[PDB]
């Protein structure tokens, strides 16, 4: 179960409940170990590869400049 953080950044909330979140990764972690196995036999590798690629053309555009946004912003303090 994921937790309903109110702030969407990594708050100083957000950033103490992440131990939480370790614990709610594992549950439906388990279904990913045996999933290892699955694609193993399944050539899928090459094909989600793309498709991720795909999609993130047009999403990763947008974390992309959001994400360098605040990385310059530190460009200023730091150096």
């Amino acid at each position: 179960t994921q937790q309903p953080q109110q702030d969407e950044m990594p708050s100083p909330t957000f950033l103490t409940q992440v131990k939480e979140s370790l614990s709610s990764y594992w549950e439906s972690a388990k279904t990913a170990a045996q999933n290892l196995y699955e694609k193993t036999y399944l050539p899928a590798v090459d094909e989600k590869l793309r498709d991720l690629y795909s999609k993130s053309t047009a999403a990763m555009s947008t974390y992309t400049g959001i994400f360098t946004d605040q990385v310059l912003s530190v460009l200023k303090g730091e150096e």
